């Protein structure tokens, strides 16, 4: 046992997990508490899913915050962390087109007796659950693991649950194996001995009864809904030899079966959320104003924070504060820095706050030491990054604490205030804007960032002629599967639309401004990025009372 | 010969390819068929249709040869031979030689398949209208008809029915000097040479989609012996088989029209803007002001600008002293000239009859909206016909005056009752020669509705599909219920209106009467570029390029 289980050489393999909650007022907070203890205790999140709020699927054949308490009680793994940005992941590469990985150190079946056995748990479980409330709240990770074997990651995984003491979390694959082992009897201090190859060590009575049995890949992978849901946002391409199809073709028949001979539509009462701050949100259920606060002319701190009092009251949502300006062709103040505009209002505003509801704090940032300070103290809530985090990728390290994720919005440009006007080539513009964008989650996801937490942005009026800017809203509903931010407000290609002088196309500006808005409300825009948020709101509050039948 | 004196059912069509002038002509012809031939009892929309397979009369109108019979420009509630002509009750025998059934069956085809081989070797605008007549046989009609279609000059006037009767016949100054009081002899040479036979019905009235679309307006229950069904069940079949077989969607090309002034307009193809000119907006009316304000709005886009002395909004006090038409007549007086010193229509919100009878006498507009619907004093309904020239008209649902209104709030069905009282007074007018295509219906929003019931009209508003429809929702109290004090709240309420604008918009809501022309102006300009898509195939087909890529 110990020459194999507890072997001395470190391994990589690949884990798929799904994680379950029913709090839903919490979910984000155990389900983030369960991703920071996997990546603590597992090895490396290298991709996540949505965050789904899903019908129970009992049968197949049809609110205290001791988790804060817990995040400073425990022990060190044995592992290291590694934040370096990686690009590629070899043995996660090697997952996927389900090449030649090490030998399985459990022993294996074969799909007959897979399926046999997978099978018989079914109808057990099925008329179990038939002769005897609450939605679920689903998530799946990827990992990349030291962990030696599922059984070993298993037993971590129910301590882990135990340390949580609400939270579910199963192993879906490892590597290419299929597995079935029935009776399972873990000693007391085998138990022990597996905890201490990963742990540290300072609830092993609870979870020696709690392991009865491993399946590999889990009984109810191709039978719930909710873990097919999950599974087509990692690995939609992936087949395991257990499986009749790939990932992406067992969810989508799985949808047309609904469909064809149940007339149910699945997708209605299976949502999938994005997280802005701390609570749930529901992709494509609202469009949220998103209240600009440019600071800088220089904007001194009290009425700077006076105009976001003023902003939360005309009913913006989030602040997105700036203190370096992208306009077209402008030049920054050389004698104050970004840092200087932007921390001071944001500590004012903080002080102001904790004297009396309150609004999500986006910085529109792309430089790491201002973001690196608004995090610190607590100043902010999300990154808005107009490059994408590609003028500097460490700016993602800050993204992750330990307990705390930070959601980010991925904007689309190209080159910068001064050249961008002229960097127009576009051989497919919608859908070269969408492959950037989707790229660019892909190594967020890779490197940890949760799926759930990021937005993306087209970013109009940059390195966009007037009409292309307009065929990118015309073409919006490319993003209908995503959370979408836009910033329409105010920018020239609404003026190229039109037909005292000087305050007459301001004015029209902002009126056409109003329309986009109508736009995005009926395309279901999660976020939009305004200056004028009580016309906004006055447009979006009637256009919702229509719409309440 | 032509002796008796009695009164007949006809239904006529009505054509012309001149599209700029399609209402100058199809008018005049409309009211020399109201001097010679009887009483326009009905009509069916204009019609720009598909032929199936791919300055001089103004003074004309001087110099006209009177009816021997005398013009009843007298209002009426029904009339009995139109109610018989509709079931095919009890008529006299023809005075010509009327066929039998089978007969008429096999010699109409031949007259079909003979003509689809001469034509074998432009637009149509089409109109329908049913006529109570004082001639006696359908031959004298195609008489005096043929004699029209020569007095004009472009135009083709034809019988599709003559009461129950079913004729063939195979092959003059009598008949018109007796309807009729007489180069005058250009016209009988042509005729003996123009006229060949005579069919009734009409040839292609059950194979022409351009009739049975006419047909639908006018007498969608009307069932002929010949025909095999209702005017309604050969329709609904041509649309329902163009459909299922040819896989045509046949409405496309075939559009119904409505009329603002002598123009054509396209049903549901353009939102317009109609500026809001109220008189009685301290103690002095400044005629000049208003002027003023009528020309900021052209320019700031107002295709209609409504003018009202009269207020009729919650609770108003009039003014005690000075008149409506000393409000009215004399700001519409200034305009007239300065102009004359891309003309705007001009409508008078009114239910005044000297007031409309002085500004339609003095050219000073071109429609009536009508609060009352005409029921104030259906007189009014007089003063849409200058025999020669038409106007149109706003019909508005509302119960009681500003006073009661908001008191006067319960309906058996709110949505269908306000559509079947619109619908009950368009067949008044109708049946009283009022063209149907002038003829706007306005639900009167804020009118004894409650604001849930005035938001409950806005849902259902895809009801009046059918119908040209006017609405005016700009400022109303229903706005604001939806949502350095009270500054506030009359911005929020225009641009809570801007949202209504945008849902006219996507409803395809042919007028919407505003205060705020700008700002309406520069919305509908921006929604209606998002929708101008150079390629509708480019979003499938660049999706598919970038699978491939
Ligand atoms: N996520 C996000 N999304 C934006 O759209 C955005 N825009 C600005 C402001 N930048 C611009 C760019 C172009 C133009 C013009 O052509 O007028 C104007 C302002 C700043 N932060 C932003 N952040
Ligand atoms: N065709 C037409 N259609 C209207 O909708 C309309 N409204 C007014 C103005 N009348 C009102 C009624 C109600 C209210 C309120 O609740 O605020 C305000 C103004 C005047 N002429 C009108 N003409
Ligand atoms: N691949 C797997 N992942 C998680 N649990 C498993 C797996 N195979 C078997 N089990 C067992 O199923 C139970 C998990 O709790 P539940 O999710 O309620 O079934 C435990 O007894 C596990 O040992
Ligand atoms: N029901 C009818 N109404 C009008 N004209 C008819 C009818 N039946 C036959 N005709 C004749 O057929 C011709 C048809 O003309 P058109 O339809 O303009 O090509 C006319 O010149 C008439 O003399
Ligand atoms: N939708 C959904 N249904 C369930 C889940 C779950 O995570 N999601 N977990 C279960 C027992 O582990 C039983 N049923
Ligand atoms: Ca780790
Ligand atoms: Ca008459
Ligand atoms: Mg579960
Ligand atoms: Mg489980
Ligand atoms: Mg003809």
């Amino acid at each position: 046992i110990q020459e194999l289980i507890l072997s001395e050489e470190n391994k990589t393999n690949i884990a798929v997990l799904n994680l379950g909650t029913n709090d839903r007022r919490n979910a984000v907070l155990i389900l983030e508490t369960a991703l920071h203890l996997v990546e603590k205790y597992l090895g490396k999140i290298i991709n996540t899913s949505y965050l789904y709020e899903t019908v129970p699927e009992y049968i197949v054949l049809d609110d205290v915050n001791y988790i804060n308490e817990l995040m400073q009680n425990l022990e060190e793994s044995k592992y290291e962390e590694n934040k370096e940005l990686i690009d590629k992941c070899e043995e996660y590469e090697t997952f996927l087109k389900n090449g030649k990985v090490d030998n399985s150190i459990l022993k294996e079946v074969n799909v007959e007796n897979y399926l046999l056995e997978c099978n018989n748990i079914i109808v057990k479980n099925d008329e179990i659950m038939k002769n005897n409330t609450s939605y679920f709240y689903n998530l799946t990770v990827v990992v990349k693991t030291f962990v030696n074997d599922p059984l070993s990651m298993l037993v971590v995984i129910k301590y882990i649950e135990e340390l949580m003491k609400i939270i579910d979390i199963d192993i879906l694959f490892f590597n290419d194996f299929t597995i079935f082992m029935k009776n399972i009897k873990l000693e007391k201090n085998m138990i022990y001995k597996i905890l201490s190859k990963y742990i540290h060590l300072e609830i092993i009575n609870n979870m020696v009864d709690n392991i009865e049995f491993l399946s590999i890949p889990h009984v109810y992978t191709t039978h719930r809904y909710s873990i097919l849901l999950c599974l087509n946002d990692m690995i939609p391409e992936y087949k395991h030899n257990v499986l009749n199809n790939t990932i992406r073709c067992l969810y989508n028949k799985y949808v047309s079966r609904m469909k064809e001979q149940y007339n149910i539509n699945i997708k209605e009462n299976n949502k999938r959320i994005y997280v802005l701050k701390d609570r749930i949100s529901y992709l494509k259920e609202k469009t949220n104003i998103v209240g600009i606060l440019n600071v800088n002319i220089f904007v001194e701190p009290k009425r700077a924070v006076q105009r976001m009092f003023e902003m939360i009251n005309e009913g913006a949502s989030v602040i997105d504060i700036g203190g370096e300006s992208s306009a077209p062709f402008v030049i920054p103040n050389p004698k104050i820095s970004e840092r200087d505009l932007v921390v001071p209002v944001l500590q004012l505003f903080q002080k102001e706050w904790n004297d009396i509801a309150k609004p999500i704090i986006s910085i529109d940032t792309i430089n790491y030491n201002v973001f690196k300070e608004c995090v610190d103290n607590d100043l902010v809530d999300i990154l808005n990054d107009i490059s994408a985090c590609t003028n500097n990728p460490e700016i993602i390290k800050l993204l992750k604490k330990k307990n705390k994720f930070y959601s980010v919005v991925l904007m689309h440009k190209r080159g910068n205030p001064h050249t961008m006007d002229k960097l127009t080539n576009y051989d497919n513009l919608v859908y070269d804007i969408k492959n950037y964008l989707e790229q660019r989650l892909n190594f967020l996801v890779l490197n940890g960032i949760p799926r759930y937490r990021i937005l993306f942005d087209i970013g109009l009026g940059f390195a966009k002629k007037h009409d292309q800017s307009i065929k990118l809203l015309q073409n919006i509903h490319v993003y209908d599967e995503y959370p979408l931010f836009i910033g329409y407000s105010r920018k020239r290609f609404i003026a190229h639309c039109m037909n005292d002088k000087d305050q007459l196309l301001y004015q029209k500006n902002i009126c056409g401004g109003l329309a986009i808005a109508s736009y995005s409300y009926y395309k279901k825009v999660d976020l939009i990025r305004v200056h004028d948020v009580l016309e906004t709101k006055s447009v979006l509050d009637v256009l919702t009372k229509i719409d309440q039948v």
